[PDB]
């Protein structure tokens, strides 16, 4: 209908992709606009209400989007969050598909903290992709920063009664991004915070390299693809992946090499990064790649 809980109108379909998913809104008791994610309530794959309980748990955090509201829509299920602005695929095609180590440290830096937040709050994320990387809108004065967003495959990786960490497990079924999964992933074992952060490092090193060489693979079924993929990258050397980028070889190594339970050490893989950034006589300035181009709105 015309409004999403007591003060948000809704407005036209934005984005590409959604089918109708996503929508403008404005908050009208504040003059805000709003970004309103919507999910039929017949939908046989819910995840909207699962997700809105994953950012109660995340609370409020740096790079993280405020949510506003829950509630229906019509016959929808609406979420009311904060109007963030392009992606970081986005991004990536306005830069032609590469970033310098520069864009592509600053980006790390902030997600590696991002993944310790959401980690911090016993979540682990499980969806890392540049599309779900958003910076912000310039009114927000956190236009610089790198939020995560998309929270729908998200797991509490610490039991909350038990206060233990999850069982291993395998025969987990593929279903999240290929591209970027960690090996293990594609192995089905049970996620942890380490696979959030490999994948991660198969991101930075597609945004340094514009693409992974595993990118193009094809199959008549999708768990053939998610096998091929997994295979090229088991057999893709880290040296050679991340060739001319030590550091990230350092960073994809220490990740990969990370037990299930692990504690991932957030300080080190930073510092590694943070030292990079330091010896290039870069400074953190935040003047991405993108800055002083056309860059879509919202
Ligand atoms: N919080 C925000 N803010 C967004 N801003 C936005 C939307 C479309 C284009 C641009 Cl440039 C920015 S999208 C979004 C979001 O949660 C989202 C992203 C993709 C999607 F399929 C559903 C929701
Ligand atoms: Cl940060
Ligand atoms: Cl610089
Ligand atoms: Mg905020
Ligand atoms: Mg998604």
């Amino acid at each position: 209908v015309l409004m999403v809980g007591p003060n948000f109108r809704v407005g036209k379909k934005i984005g590409c992709g959604n089918f109708g998913e996503l929508r403008l809104g404005k908050n009208l008791y504040t003059n805000e606009y709003v970004a309103i994610k919507l999910e039929p309530m017949k939908s046989r794959a819910p995840q909207l209400h699962l997700e809105y309980r994953f950012y109660k748990q995340l609370g409020s955090g740096d790079g993280i989007p405020q949510v506003y509201y829950f509630g229906p829509c019509g016959k929808y299920n609406a979420m009311v969050l904060e109007l963030l602005g392009p992606s970081l695929e986005d991004l990536f095609d306005l830069c032609d598909r590469t970033f310098s180590l520069k864009t592509v440290l600053m980006i790390a830096i902030q997600l590696i903290s991002r993944m310790e937040y959401v980690h911090s709050k016993n979540l682990i994320y499980r969806d890392v992709k540049p599309e779900n990387f958003l910076i912000g809108r310039p009114g927000n004065k956190t236009q610089q920063v790198i939020h995560i967003i998309d929270f729908a495959l998200a797991k509490e990786y610490i039991d909350p009664e038990t206060k233990k960490h999850i069982p291993y497990r395998e025969h987990k079924s593929l279903t999240g991004t290929a591209r970027y999964m960690s090996i293990n992933t594609h192995l089905g074992k049970e996620q942890s915070r380490r696979d959030d952060l490999e994948a991660l490092g198969h991101m930075f090193m597609y945004f340094l390299r514009g693409s992974l060489p595993w990118q193009g693979l094809k199959a008549d079924t999708l768990k053939e693809r998610y096998q091929k993929i997994g295979d090229t990258k088991r057999a893709t050397p880290i040296e050679v992946l991340c060739e001319n980028f030590p550091e990230m070889a350092t960073y994809l190594r220490y990740v990969r090499r990370l037990d299930f339970f692990e504690k991932p050490d957030y300080d080190y893989l930073r510092k590694l990064f943070t030292d990079l950034f330091d010896r290039k006589g870069y400074m953190f300035d935040y003047e991405y790649d993108w800055i002083g181009k056309q860059l879509p709105t919202p």
